[PDB]
């Protein structure tokens, strides 16, 4: 039925380039790829799985395949290329409301084109990812965070209603008000319980321009104290984004001017810096406040902190422009052959009261007298603006920090190695972190993850709508 509209595809090119993901390390080769022309092909899809006895595929929804480690591969089943959603001129997969108040965006749709879409309309989502180039239901099975996460929560937070097909081949509209289990279930569900085919993401009124600061430190205590004064709740603090990065000695003045922020002389200045003091790691803070009075009200925040005198370095921007860096970043690396590389990447959530420890134990001892290539990503969150009743697994803290150690690949085996090191090192400390965009490749490994209250829902919600453990087994979690 479908194949024979060309929909479901089983050669080789169509496997093979829905084999691999972004990290470059795993891959899988699915049984066939559906290219769906419209949701009728998706519904089509789920409703033969459901009905089947002896259906024999798992299911998976490639969104831009972003995944570190197969999590968006069907292995003997089949991959959906979500993209294909938005072949098609009309009707528009991205919708801003009459009001402007909220964007209606197609699962398939990638971030920066529902920027574009909202901007048109003097609008913008307020709850972001550091890379756009990401899919609308890509992101909210994860969480999707970045440096507003803060005061916004992170992009699950910012949801008022999807339309999900589940593994029983429903279309289902569901929010807070109607069919909120599946609503909380599919939010940072991993794609456990259905395909995300529309989500209603919250707008506010765009703002024009982007004062983008870095302001540089040695003490780990003193950069810390203010990423957390600058983001507690006051309501929050002036700061529009705040994350922060940290930069080893021995890679100290290539991984400074690898932020694309830093000038030459830039470098050279914190370089120096860090040799006066003798400092094994040097941290940074980036901020942005949206928008003669900006000056004095950067200045005002600036004067509660305490980064080393001299260094704050101040960029000022178009608000998209600054939405879109690593865009950039992506083109440099990709004309050096530096993009499409492995992607050993290792990201967590580290509860506030071990943060100190975590960088004694990492940042100041694992990853000393290594060549890092790469940012390491460090900020925190705050537990508030966080609905625990959504899949998305967080510390118990109210405070805790997005770590993000985004290592680029003899040298793969070595930088694995490391992360196992490095996780070795928390579970030795005690340090009750959660993984972000990891799987895990057992049951056990799976309801810590999760804790035992929220793994049974987890499980229950599982029965309810995908109870023949088709839908995107490269989690392992069913699978
Ligand atoms: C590649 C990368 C990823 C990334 C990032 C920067 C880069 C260069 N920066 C991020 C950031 O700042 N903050 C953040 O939260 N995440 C960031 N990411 C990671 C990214 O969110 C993940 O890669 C995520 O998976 C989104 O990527 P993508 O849209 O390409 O999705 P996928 O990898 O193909 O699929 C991931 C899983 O979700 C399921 N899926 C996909 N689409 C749907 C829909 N529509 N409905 C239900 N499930 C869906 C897949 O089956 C897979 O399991
Ligand atoms: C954006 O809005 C348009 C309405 O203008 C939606 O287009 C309709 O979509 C349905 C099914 O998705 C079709 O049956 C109709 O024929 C379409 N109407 C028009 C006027 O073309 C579109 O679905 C919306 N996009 C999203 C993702 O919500
Ligand atoms: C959570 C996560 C994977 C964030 C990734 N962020 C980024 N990923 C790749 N390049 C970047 N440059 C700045 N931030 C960058
Ligand atoms: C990683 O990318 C390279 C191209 O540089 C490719 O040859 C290789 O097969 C890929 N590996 C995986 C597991 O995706
Ligand atoms: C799912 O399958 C069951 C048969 O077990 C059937 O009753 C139901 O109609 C199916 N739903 C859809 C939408 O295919
Ligand atoms: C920083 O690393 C360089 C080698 O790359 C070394 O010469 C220097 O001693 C290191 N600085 C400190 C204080 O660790």
């Amino acid at each position: 039925a479908l194949a024979l509209d060309g929909k479901l595809r089983t050669d080789s090119n169509a496997t093979a380039a829905a084999s691999t993901d972004f990290g470059n390390i795993t891959s899988a080769l699915p049984a066939a790829v559906l290219y769906p022309s419209s949701t009728g092909d998706l519904v089509a899809l789920l409703s033969a799985a459901n009905s089947t006895p002896g259906w024999p595929y798992t299911i998976a929804f490639r969104g831009r395949g972003h995944s570190l480690m197969g999590q968006a591969f069907a292995p003997g089943g089949v991959v959906v290329n979500m993209a294909s959603l938005g072949d098609a001129a009309a009707p528009p997969r991205i919708n801003v409301s009459a009001d402007g108040r909220y964007v209606d965006a197609g699962g398939e749709q990638v971030w920066i084109d529902v920027l574009r879409a909202s901007l048109a309309r003097g609008v913008a989502p307020r709850s972001w990812t550091d890379y756009l180039y990401l899919t609308v239901g890509g992101t909210l099975s994860n969480a999707g965070i970045s440096g507003q996460a803060f005061r916004h929560g992170p992009q699950i937070s910012n949801v008022l209603e999807m339309d999900v097909i589940t593994g029983h081949g429903e279309m289902v509209t569901c929010s807070k008000q109607l069919n909120a289990d599946l609503f909380d279930a599919v939010l940072g569900g991993l794609g456990q319980f259905g395909v995300i085919t529309r989500a209603r993401i919250a707008v506010e009124p765009a703002p024009a321009r982007a004062r983008w600061v870095r302001f540089v430190y040695t003490d780990f205590a003193a950069f810390s104290a203010d990423q957390e004064r600058l983001t507690a709740p006051r309501s929050f603090g002036p700061m529009s984004y705040v994350e922060g990065s940290v930069f080893v000695n021995q890679s100290l003045a290539t991984d400074l001017a690898n932020t694309g922020f830093f000038t030459d002389a830039d470098v050279a200045r914190i370089v120096a810096l860090a040799g006066e003091r003798n400092a094994t790691t040097v941290y940074s803070i980036e901020a942005t406040l949206n928008y003669a009075a900006v000056d004095q009200e950067l200045a005002s925040v600036l004067g509660t902190l305490s980064y080393v005198e001299g260094f704050a370095f101040q960029r000022d921007v178009a608000y998209a422009a600054f939405l879109d860096r690593v865009h950039g970043e992506e083109v440099a690396l990709n004309k050096l052959g530096l993009w499409r590389v492995p992607h050993p990447w290792l990201n967590m959530f580290v509860p506030r009261s071990r943060i100190a420890d975590f960088d004694r134990g990492v940042f100041k001892g694992i990853l000393q007298g290594t060549d890092i290539v790469g940012p390491l990503i460090v900020y925190p969150l705050n537990k508030s603006m966080w609905d625990d009743g959504m899949s998305a697994a967080t510390p118990s803290e109210d405070v805790f920090y997005a770590v993000s150690l985004l290592f680029s690949s003899n040298d793969l085996a070595r930088l694995q190695e490391q992360n196992r090191r490095i996780l070795r090192f928390c579970d030795l400390a005690g340090i009750q972190y959660k993984t972000y965009l990891a799987r895990h490749t057992d049951r056990s490994d799976w309801v810590r993850h999760f804790g035992a209250a929220k793994w049974n829902r987890f499980v229950e919600m599982k029965n309810k709508y995908d109870p023949k453990r088709l839908l995107s087994p490269g989690q392992d979690i069913f699978n």
